[PDB]
């Protein structure tokens, strides 16, 4: 089998799929892996790393996209490489498909066969592949969030943390899960005073336990949510159901109730974003304004670090990666429950029901399509 | 006696030296206050608030500057500013005297009579009015350099705290004073493995006691602040010797060893910088490169969360601007020996020893102007 | 049934596989409970303590191993007692077949039916009879590992906590389950900074959500373990596989690049050792030299504190040994899917195929034996 | 001024009295470094590294004792080199006097000028030079104490922590000071319940604030003394009154009712002793017998961890050793009221009040000796 990783296109994407020690095994192995060259600058990967450990360099993507049986990405095929999507091919990257008809159209038209990082679920519900990425980008959102608060960044003024006789900022996160716990843990460290919602009860017990009282836990209620983002200087917004889209849950008829200058940071935004104001931006351009608050959007937050991204993104894919390419993706997903739940598309089928719901039609098939 | 506030005029200064509450008091007490029209804009509050408290909203800055025999400020009076200075008058503000021959001309030639908030210092060597300021500061500099740590912003792309399984950020701190307790603080909150160097062991005792083992202490001689420093990818420089020039620890060449994207926060540059390349800075151009590295040296840095500092500093003059305004500047300074030890100017003579000594000539008088 | 109870033979087993609480239960439900005579001295119950409690005692080893139906131990059968081994007995104890090609092949000579207390294993994964002797392991590992530091052991000659101002030890722990969190979670309180590697992340994440940042995670790639081996002055090894050898982790050619005096603990050395150089000792002679570094490899780690581990391991293994005297071991098996995962031997047949893949041949039969 | 440091020639004793650092200061200040060949082998300073800085080696310890005006050691001269002593020489080291009148005599009899490092005391009543050493051993008293509870070592056989289900050890600490706050930290960090008691309230309630509940405290009269004792499984005695012979406080006929296998750590060995069957020990034979309990007595503790050690000493011992070297003896102790509470002996006069009434005679004189 034939492993091939491209550079990554979207804007300031920094990271890359693979990393050196995870070439040796598969070559160890007897797989081949092709490389654009290039592809691991963004993480401070040199091409000689790369061949160091048994790839074989290649000079242009389009020769990645044809002759790779797997190909491993970060981000979503981008329109400029619908064109390069063939039939006899494994993609497995995060694909959100749920917040993109045309990325799910062009992989239904191509007829190539899709895993989605984000939707590999263990038996317990646990998100294996996204939980890294998640922690990263909770982490990234309090950071950020504290930065845009400063007036000199169009926010209010406030220091998170305020100092001895003075007011800290109010922080509140939508979410107990995985980002969720991570930016509230960050925020709280820098001595905000932080709320967190969540619908699930129990997420909720192990915020209260961790922390003992520190972390103020609200139950998600429709009056309770209103009430603490009605109070915050800086809003996060963590929320998850595994495949769909991410309920609206803050209106804008909400925000324009909100101190002017408060932050919201949307973790949600691929996927769909949680506030209804929500639209993806990028690092070049990552905020905008709704109603005197500033919007935070950035699809690729984990780019930013890739330092720590790649690393804590490779750790985790990598035992998936081997079992693909050892037994091809049907027999892998066979063996490996948690695997098949990430199957999305093969030969012009969509085989996951969430996106399927929520995208109007398609018509899910379930993994008939493992006989 | 007639106290005056006029508006500050550096560069992203957000602040304001009162609040309504001050002058109420000031009021009641039945000396007259005299404020520029939107001198507290930048702090939110509005020339009515100042009105309801009792204060003259005045048109234009002169006649503040004329007018007020006790003049309040936040920072130094700017070039701008020089032809302000009055003969008969008392200025309380920040001057820092050591890193300004200029402003120390200024303040001389103008016969003004003035008093520096940075070295107000109680008996037990405390520095009260600098203290909320540096707590600020302390806290904002661990927020600043999280930021300017992502590959975006020209730092080496990593996560302050890290995440499970991905080394976090390496972060010294020198100088374990309140700047330096602060900004250690905030970076373990956000998870970074912090060490701090001071020459004063019992200050790093105290850190070791309140943080157990969290926080790394080590002694600050020269090997053991290379050692350090080399290793580093986020340094924050938090020296003081009170009224002095500040020593120059880091060189160019220690910075040359770096690795590439460090970022270096100069806390100490108010009072000259700590790190031989830095250099004052404002909040619309706030770093350059020194060999691959990032410098962040905004003097005036509790600026840009006026919200929370123009409290704090207003929570801790108040009871020394009462105390002028009730008694006049000699006789205040006879009755509180901390508010003699911040006398730096009278009638052309410098009452600073540390200033003196460090500008070169000018010589001490010592307080024999207290009569 | 006859539950007999032997006096531990190995170098310095102060441990008894039985309470008086226990024979008290046992004797409640019609059972007979023999015990050698002062059998529980190295744990401070006394002969008149298990008679109280309804026990015979007896003069000699053989007649407990004669008459015994059930018998349970601490240790595994020593050479000397290869000979005592029978036909229709069941033995119970810590087994270890994987490191002992002799003790196995007695086992199978003898006809034997054994379970080892190691892989009885419940639906979740865990290890509940080993758990209990893995926190004491760990424990003191830390604490062993923190005294031969000390110059006068032939150690380094570094305080495990350091003192303010001066650096702390270094302590890398390999293994983050049970022996693994406790090591970790006493180095750390001793005031060492501690890294811990694993390949499970999930393992990695409750550790970090535990401590907040104070515990260091790294992923367990041969890179990131030779990084942190190379600076550590602690090394412990607590690496586990339930039924298996034990990986060689941890080479003598890395172990001569490593600081002089280092102190590597081998937790794992029932079961094989995890580091190359590794080799069973005793509490008489616990440490060897291997390149300038000293290392601690006792088999038998929690005999050292029988107050505590004869109490923690017989408050786990009662309610197995009751459901065994009850209703003989198959049917108990039957019954108890976690104990039939303990099966280890019966007639000649090697019931474990962890052992056996790793024994070379013998072979595997499965649990047909539960007809 | 020539300053001398001969090799420590106690058993085990592996510090230094200075290190390159040192030698460097006082030989750009232009004094002379004589340095006995090896002195700094036991803490891994090379007789090259001495050199580079300036030292003069010497090789023998004859020849430092002669020539050298300021003699610095670690240890108190031993008989061997009570000959040594000279009459117009600076001995500057630890004396500990009150207990032992023959060091007293001999020091006395030879004239040198000595002061003690023990009891140099600032204003505030701390004792700069004693305090890194105190810090040291408090936490080898709780490592030590750790390991010496295991049966295999004499002691009762219990873990300090315990595991979940099973008590913890019991550790009182006599004394609230730099020692006792240091031991009873380490000994809580291993999960131990720990007790400390005081006869000063402020000491225990700063113990108390430190650590919220978590370090019991309990006021020291001989009944709450007898309580606590009686219980215990590791006490550790931390009693100080800074000049003097240290009182017994826990009688034989306590230790009689003690549990068997107990252990006694008297750190307050050097001193006198805070337990009356304490007498000092070495490091090649620690611990000796009571009653069933088991003594741990080493005067000397910290030479074992001598890479923290010499550090932590000499980091704060220099500043006082350039003060004596550039203004010889008096003067220095006129200028630095300190250093004059350190002075024990001056041409036959015994300077130390609390030597001199526990040493029954010899008699004071003050400091009329400064003139
Ligand atoms: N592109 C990026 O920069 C990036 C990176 C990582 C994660 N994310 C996104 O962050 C979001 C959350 O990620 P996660 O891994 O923490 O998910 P998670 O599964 O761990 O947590 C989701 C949590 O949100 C809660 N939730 C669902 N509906 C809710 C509601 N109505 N009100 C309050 N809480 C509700 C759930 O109960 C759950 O506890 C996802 O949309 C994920 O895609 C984005
Ligand atoms: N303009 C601003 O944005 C701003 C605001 C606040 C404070 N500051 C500056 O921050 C700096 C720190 O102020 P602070 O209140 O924390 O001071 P502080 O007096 O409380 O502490 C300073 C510490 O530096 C240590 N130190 C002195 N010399 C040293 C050396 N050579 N090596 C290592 N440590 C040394 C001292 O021992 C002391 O503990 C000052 O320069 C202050 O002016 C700037
Ligand atoms: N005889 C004794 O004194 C004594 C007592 C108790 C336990 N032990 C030994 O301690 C060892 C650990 O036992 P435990 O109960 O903690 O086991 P455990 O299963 O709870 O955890 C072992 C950990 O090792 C990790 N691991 C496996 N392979 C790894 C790899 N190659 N790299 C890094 N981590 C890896 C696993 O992921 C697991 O988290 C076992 O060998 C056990 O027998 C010895
Ligand atoms: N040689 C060594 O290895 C070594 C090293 C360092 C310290 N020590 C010894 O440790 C002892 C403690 O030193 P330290 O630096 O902690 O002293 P310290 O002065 O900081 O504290 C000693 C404490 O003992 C308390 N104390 C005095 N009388 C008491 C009484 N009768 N009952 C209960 N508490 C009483 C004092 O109140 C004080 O808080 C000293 O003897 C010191 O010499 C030995």
């Amino acid at each position: 089998m034939r492993v091939g990783i491209p550079t990554e296109t979207k804007n300031n994407e920094f990271r890359v799929a693979i990393t050196p020690a995870g070439v040796a095994e598969l070559t160890r192995r007897g797989h081949e892996v092709l490389i654009q060259a290039g592809a691991g600058e963004g993480s401070a990967i040199t091409d000689a790393d790369f061949k160091a450990a048994g790839a074989q360099l290649v000079g242009t993507a389009d020769q990645v996209w044809a002759d790779a049986d797997l190909l491993l990405k970060v981000k979503e095929p981008i329109a400029a490489e619908y064109g390069r999507l063939r039939h006899g091919q494994i993609l497995f990257t995060f694909l959100h498909l749920a917040a993109s008809r045309a990325c799910t159209d062009a992989l239904l038209d191509s007829g190539t066969t899709s895993i989605a990082y984000e939707t590999v679920q263990t038996a317990d519900g646990a998100l294996p592949l996204l939980a890294p990425m998640s922690e990263v980008a909770g982490r990234l959102a309090a950071q950020v969030g504290a930065y845009h608060l400063m007036r000199t960044q169009g926010g209010r003024g406030v220091l998170m943390g305020g100092v001895p006789g003075v007011e800290p900022a109010d922080v509140v996160v939508i979410g107990a899960g995985t980002a969720g716990y991570n930016a509230a843990r960050i925020a709280n460290g820098m001595g905000a005073t932080v709320t967190v919602l969540d619908i699930n009860i129990d997420k909720l017990r192990q915020l209260d336990a961790e922390f003992c009282g520190r972390i103020h836990t609200r139950y998600s209620s429709a009056y309770e949510l209103e009430g603490a983002v009605k109070r915050a200087d800086l809003v996060i917004g963590a929320v998850l159901v595994p495949g769909a889209k991410a309920p609206k849950l803050v209106s804008n008829s909400l925000v324009a109730h909100m101190k002017p200058g408060a932050v919201l940071v949307d973790i949600a935004i691929d996927q769909g974003g949680c506030f209804e104001g929500s639209r993806p931006t990028t690092y070049d351009h990552p905020t905008f304004a709704v109603h005197d608050t500033l919007f935070y959007c950035v699809a690729n937050m984990p780019a930013s670090v890739p330092k720590t991204s790649t690393y804590a993104l490779t750790n985790a894919t990598m035992p998936y990666v081997l079992e693909l390419a050892d037994h091809g993706w049907r027999a892998a997903c066979r063996s490996n429950p948690a695997l098949a739940k990430g199957l999305s598309t093969h030969e012009g089928a969509l085989l996951s029901e969430r996106v399927a719901t929520d995208l109007g039609v398609p018509f899910t098939e379930p993994a008939s399509v493992l006989a």
